[PDB]
């Protein structure tokens, strides 16, 4: 899940 969020940064 994190990376799928941290994408946006
Ligand atoms: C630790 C998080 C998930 C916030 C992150 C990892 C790598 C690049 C950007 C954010
Ligand atoms: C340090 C960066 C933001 C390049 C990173 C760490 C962990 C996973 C992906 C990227």
């Amino acid at each position: 899940l994190a990376a799928a969020l941290a994408q946006a940064l």
